[PDB]
Protein backbone atom coordinates (compact mmCIF):
# COMPACT_ATOMS: atom_id res chain seq x y z
CA UNK A 1 0.00 0.00 0.00
CA UNK A 2 1.35 3.84 -0.74
CA UNK A 3 0.97 6.63 1.10
CA UNK A 4 -1.62 4.28 4.10
CA UNK A 5 -0.93 3.96 8.34
CA UNK A 6 -0.30 1.00 10.15
CA UNK A 7 -3.26 -0.73 10.92
CA UNK A 8 -3.63 -2.40 14.54
CA UNK A 9 -4.50 -6.11 15.91
CA UNK A 10 -8.33 -6.60 14.86
CA UNK A 11 -8.55 -3.84 12.79
CA UNK A 12 -9.55 -5.79 9.38
CA UNK A 13 -10.03 -9.40 11.06
CA UNK A 14 -11.12 -10.54 7.29
CA UNK A 15 -7.48 -10.17 5.99
CA UNK A 16 -5.41 -13.14 5.38
CA UNK A 17 -1.68 -13.96 3.92
CA UNK A 18 -1.02 -16.12 1.53
CA UNK A 19 2.20 -17.60 1.64
CA UNK A 20 4.46 -19.91 -0.55
CA UNK A 21 7.14 -21.92 0.98
CA UNK A 22 8.73 -22.72 -2.33
CA UNK A 23 11.41 -22.12 -2.53
CA UNK A 24 11.37 -19.61 -0.42
CA UNK A 25 8.51 -18.85 2.48
CA UNK A 26 7.29 -15.83 1.77
CA UNK A 27 3.90 -13.65 1.65
CA UNK A 28 2.32 -14.27 -1.65
CA UNK A 29 -0.73 -12.19 -1.92
CA UNK A 30 -3.54 -10.91 0.00
CA UNK A 31 -7.20 -12.64 0.70
CA UNK A 32 -10.57 -11.94 2.46
CA UNK A 33 -12.30 -14.80 4.91
CA UNK A 34 -15.82 -14.88 3.16
CA UNK A 35 -16.66 -18.00 4.93
CA UNK A 36 -15.48 -20.31 7.39
CA UNK A 37 -13.64 -22.62 5.02
CA UNK A 38 -13.13 -19.85 1.98
CA UNK A 39 -11.36 -17.28 1.12
CA UNK A 40 -11.73 -15.14 -1.96
CA UNK A 41 -8.68 -13.80 -3.62
CA UNK A 42 -6.97 -12.78 -7.10
CA UNK A 43 -6.54 -16.03 -9.49
CA UNK A 44 -3.49 -13.69 -10.52
CA UNK A 45 -1.44 -14.76 -7.32
CA UNK A 46 -1.25 -18.81 -8.69
CA UNK A 47 1.10 -17.91 -11.54
CA UNK A 48 3.20 -20.68 -11.41
CA UNK A 49 1.88 -22.22 -8.43
CA UNK A 50 2.05 -26.23 -9.30
CA UNK A 51 -0.73 -27.26 -6.96
CA UNK A 52 -1.94 -26.14 -3.42
CA UNK A 53 0.55 -28.31 -1.22
CA UNK A 54 3.05 -25.06 -1.30
CA UNK A 55 0.20 -22.97 0.20
CA UNK A 56 -0.41 -22.04 3.82
CA UNK A 57 -3.47 -19.21 4.81
CA UNK A 58 -2.38 -17.09 8.15
CA UNK A 59 -4.96 -15.39 9.45
CA UNK A 60 -5.58 -13.10 13.24
CA UNK A 61 -1.74 -11.81 11.52
CA UNK A 62 -1.06 -7.84 11.80
CA UNK A 63 2.97 -8.02 11.33
CA UNK A 64 4.57 -10.49 9.53
CA UNK A 65 7.71 -10.69 11.68
CA UNK A 66 4.77 -12.51 14.44
CA UNK A 67 4.82 -15.59 11.33
CA UNK A 68 7.62 -17.63 13.46
CA UNK A 69 8.23 -22.20 13.00
CA UNK A 70 5.41 -22.47 15.60
CA UNK A 71 2.55 -20.09 13.99
CA UNK A 72 -0.18 -21.89 13.03
CA UNK A 73 -1.72 -21.71 9.91
CA UNK A 74 -4.63 -23.50 6.79
CA UNK A 75 -3.36 -25.56 4.52
CA UNK A 76 -5.26 -24.63 1.06
CA UNK A 77 -7.31 -28.08 -0.06
CA UNK A 78 -8.47 -26.40 -3.72
CA UNK A 79 -7.92 -23.61 -5.91
CA UNK A 80 -10.60 -22.77 -7.59
CA UNK A 81 -9.64 -19.96 -10.50
CA UNK A 82 -12.45 -18.82 -12.46
CA UNK A 83 -12.81 -20.49 -15.97
CA UNK A 84 -12.37 -17.58 -17.89
CA UNK A 85 -9.23 -16.28 -16.17
CA UNK A 86 -5.93 -15.45 -18.58
CA UNK A 87 -4.39 -12.24 -17.23
CA UNK A 88 -5.17 -9.68 -14.27
CA UNK A 89 -5.41 -7.00 -17.19
CA UNK A 90 -8.25 -8.69 -18.55
CA UNK A 91 -10.56 -9.54 -16.08
CA UNK A 92 -12.07 -12.27 -14.46
CA UNK A 93 -9.05 -12.04 -11.40
CA UNK A 94 -10.93 -14.15 -9.01
CA UNK A 95 -9.90 -17.29 -7.29
CA UNK A 96 -11.36 -19.19 -3.54
CA UNK A 97 -9.26 -20.79 -1.61
CA UNK A 98 -11.00 -23.98 0.49
CA UNK A 99 -8.99 -24.55 3.51
CA UNK A 100 -7.79 -27.89 5.22
CA UNK A 101 -10.21 -26.96 8.41
CA UNK A 102 -12.73 -24.88 9.41
CA UNK A 103 -11.90 -21.12 10.87
CA UNK A 104 -12.85 -20.58 14.43
CA UNK A 105 -14.09 -16.61 14.98
CA UNK A 106 -12.65 -14.11 16.77
CA UNK A 107 -11.86 -10.62 17.17
CA UNK A 108 -8.97 -11.46 15.03
CA UNK A 109 -10.22 -13.51 12.29
CA UNK A 110 -14.14 -13.45 10.80
CA UNK A 111 -15.69 -13.09 7.96
CA UNK A 112 -16.85 -10.34 5.92
CA UNK A 113 -20.18 -10.08 3.49
CA UNK A 114 -19.92 -9.95 0.22
CA UNK A 115 -22.23 -6.56 -1.49
CA UNK A 116 -25.44 -7.35 -0.19
CA UNK A 117 -28.72 -8.40 -2.74
CA UNK A 118 -30.47 -5.43 -3.47
CA UNK A 119 -27.97 -3.07 -2.66
CA UNK A 120 -27.05 -2.06 -6.55
CA UNK A 121 -28.22 1.64 -6.18
CA UNK A 122 -25.66 1.85 -3.11
CA UNK A 123 -22.96 4.87 -3.82
CA UNK A 124 -20.12 3.33 -1.66
CA UNK A 125 -18.03 6.43 0.16
CA UNK A 126 -16.24 5.05 2.44
CA UNK A 127 -13.60 2.25 1.02
CA UNK A 128 -10.43 0.95 2.24
CA UNK A 129 -7.49 -1.01 0.55
CA UNK A 130 -5.61 -3.32 3.39
CA UNK A 131 -2.40 -5.47 2.77
CA UNK A 132 1.36 -6.04 2.81
CA UNK A 133 2.27 -5.07 -0.32
CA UNK A 134 4.97 -2.24 -1.98
CA UNK A 135 4.82 1.42 -0.43
CA UNK A 136 7.12 2.32 -3.26
CA UNK A 137 8.21 0.88 -6.82
CA UNK A 138 11.34 -1.59 -6.00
CA UNK A 139 10.48 -1.95 -2.64
CA UNK A 140 9.76 -5.03 -0.71
CA UNK A 141 6.95 -6.89 1.53
CA UNK A 142 6.34 -4.88 4.18
CA UNK A 143 5.62 -5.91 8.02
CA UNK A 144 2.60 -4.02 9.69
CA UNK A 145 -1.04 -4.32 7.72
CA UNK A 146 -1.17 -1.47 5.92
CA UNK A 147 -4.49 0.48 5.43
CA UNK A 148 -5.21 3.44 2.97
CA UNK A 149 -8.68 5.09 2.18
CA UNK A 150 -9.50 5.55 -1.88
CA UNK A 151 -12.45 6.75 -3.59
CA UNK A 152 -14.06 4.82 -5.82
CA UNK A 153 -14.11 6.08 -9.27
CA UNK A 154 -16.16 5.37 -12.07
CA UNK A 155 -15.82 2.99 -14.67
CA UNK A 156 -16.33 5.79 -17.59
CA UNK A 157 -13.52 7.91 -15.83
CA UNK A 158 -11.12 4.35 -15.16
CA UNK A 159 -11.80 3.79 -18.79
CA UNK A 160 -10.00 7.39 -20.02
CA UNK A 161 -7.36 6.11 -17.87
CA UNK A 162 -6.51 3.28 -19.54
CA UNK A 163 -7.49 3.46 -23.08
CA UNK A 164 -5.40 0.50 -24.17
CA UNK A 165 -7.63 -1.79 -21.92
CA UNK A 166 -11.03 -2.72 -21.76
CA UNK A 167 -12.61 -1.94 -18.25
CA UNK A 168 -15.69 -3.93 -17.96
CA UNK A 169 -18.32 -3.58 -15.32
CA UNK A 170 -16.95 -6.77 -13.83
CA UNK A 171 -13.96 -4.84 -13.01
CA UNK A 172 -14.16 -1.38 -10.19
CA UNK A 173 -11.66 1.19 -9.95
CA UNK A 174 -10.12 3.70 -7.30
CA UNK A 175 -7.85 6.07 -7.02
CA UNK A 176 -7.07 10.02 -6.60
CA UNK A 177 -6.35 12.14 -9.26
CA UNK A 178 -3.24 13.24 -8.19
CA UNK A 179 -2.47 9.56 -6.47
CA UNK A 180 -0.41 9.36 -3.72
CA UNK A 181 -2.70 6.14 -2.22
CA UNK A 182 -3.35 3.14 -3.98
CA UNK A 183 -2.21 -1.02 -3.72
CA UNK A 184 0.85 -2.16 -5.11
CA UNK A 185 2.37 -5.40 -5.54
CA UNK A 186 1.82 -7.73 -2.78
CA UNK A 187 -1.89 -6.47 -1.73
CA UNK A 188 -3.29 -8.45 -5.24
CA UNK A 189 -6.14 -10.84 -3.52
CA UNK A 190 -6.54 -8.44 -0.78
CA UNK A 191 -9.99 -6.73 -0.07
CA UNK A 192 -11.47 -3.02 -0.95
CA UNK A 193 -13.62 -2.94 1.76
CA UNK A 194 -16.31 -0.80 2.24
CA UNK A 195 -18.27 0.40 5.08
CA UNK A 196 -22.03 1.09 4.57
CA UNK A 197 -24.98 1.46 7.41
CA UNK A 198 -21.76 0.61 10.20
CA UNK A 199 -21.55 -2.86 8.17
CA UNK A 200 -18.17 -3.69 5.77
CA UNK A 201 -18.88 -5.23 2.91
CA UNK A 202 -16.15 -6.68 0.14
CA UNK A 203 -16.66 -4.41 -2.95
CA UNK A 204 -13.66 -5.44 -4.20
CA UNK A 205 -10.32 -7.72 -4.84
CA UNK A 206 -7.26 -5.83 -5.60
CA UNK A 207 -6.26 -6.60 -9.23
CA UNK A 208 -4.18 -4.67 -11.11
CA UNK A 209 -2.84 -0.63 -12.47
CA UNK A 210 -0.05 1.09 -13.88
CA UNK A 211 2.11 1.58 -11.50
CA UNK A 212 1.40 2.45 -7.85
CA UNK A 213 -0.08 5.52 -6.97
CA UNK A 214 0.76 7.14 -10.17
CA UNK A 215 -1.41 10.42 -11.15
CA UNK A 216 -4.81 9.79 -13.13
CA UNK A 217 -4.02 5.94 -13.05
CA UNK A 218 -6.38 4.41 -10.36
CA UNK A 219 -6.08 0.68 -9.14
CA UNK A 220 -8.36 -1.70 -11.10
CA UNK A 221 -9.86 -4.19 -8.89
CA UNK A 222 -12.09 -7.48 -9.33
CA UNK A 223 -16.17 -6.14 -9.23
CA UNK A 224 -17.15 -8.53 -6.18
CA UNK A 225 -20.96 -8.35 -6.79
CA UNK A 226 -20.65 -9.09 -10.50
CA UNK A 227 -19.28 -12.62 -9.88
CA UNK A 228 -21.73 -13.60 -6.57
CA UNK A 229 -23.48 -16.01 -8.41
CA UNK A 230 -20.28 -17.66 -8.90
CA UNK A 231 -18.75 -17.81 -5.60
CA UNK A 232 -22.09 -18.86 -3.99
CA UNK A 233 -22.39 -21.81 -6.99
CA UNK A 234 -18.57 -22.47 -5.80
CA UNK A 235 -19.21 -22.10 -1.63
CA UNK A 236 -22.51 -24.23 -1.71
C1 LIG B 1 4.24 -12.63 -11.58
O1 LIG B 1 3.75 -11.52 -10.78
C2 LIG B 1 2.98 -11.73 -9.62
C3 LIG B 1 2.61 -12.99 -9.15
C4 LIG B 1 1.79 -13.12 -8.03
C5 LIG B 1 1.36 -11.96 -7.38
C6 LIG B 1 1.68 -10.70 -7.89
C7 LIG B 1 1.12 -9.48 -7.24
O2 LIG B 1 0.36 -8.73 -7.83
O3 LIG B 1 1.45 -9.27 -5.99
C8 LIG B 1 2.47 -10.58 -9.02
O4 LIG B 1 2.82 -9.32 -9.48
C9 LIG B 1 2.07 -8.85 -10.62
C10 LIG B 1 2.84 -7.67 -11.26
C11 LIG B 1 2.73 -6.32 -10.53
C12 LIG B 1 1.51 -5.89 -9.98
C13 LIG B 1 1.44 -4.61 -9.43
C14 LIG B 1 0.15 -4.12 -8.87
C15 LIG B 1 -0.58 -4.91 -7.98
C16 LIG B 1 -1.78 -4.48 -7.41
C17 LIG B 1 -2.20 -3.20 -7.75
C18 LIG B 1 -1.49 -2.40 -8.64
C19 LIG B 1 -0.30 -2.84 -9.20
C20 LIG B 1 -2.26 -1.11 -8.81
N1 LIG B 1 -1.48 0.04 -8.31
C21 LIG B 1 -3.49 -1.37 -7.91
O5 LIG B 1 -3.35 -2.64 -7.22
C22 LIG B 1 2.55 -3.76 -9.39
C23 LIG B 1 3.77 -4.18 -9.94
C24 LIG B 1 5.01 -3.25 -9.90
C25 LIG B 1 4.68 -1.90 -10.60
C26 LIG B 1 5.48 -3.02 -8.44
C27 LIG B 1 3.84 -5.46 -10.49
Amino acid sequence: IVGGTASVRGEWPWQVTLHTTSPTQRHLCGGSIIGNQWILTAAHCFYGVESPKILRVYSGILNQSEIKEDTSFFGVQEIIIHDQYKMAESGYDIALLKLETTVNYTDSQRPISLPSKGDRNVIYTDCWVTGWGYRKLRDKIQNTLQKAKIPLVTNEECQKRYRGHKITHKMICAGYREGGKDACKGDSGGPLSCKHNEVWHLVGITSWGEGCAQRERPGVYTNVVEYVDWILEKTQ
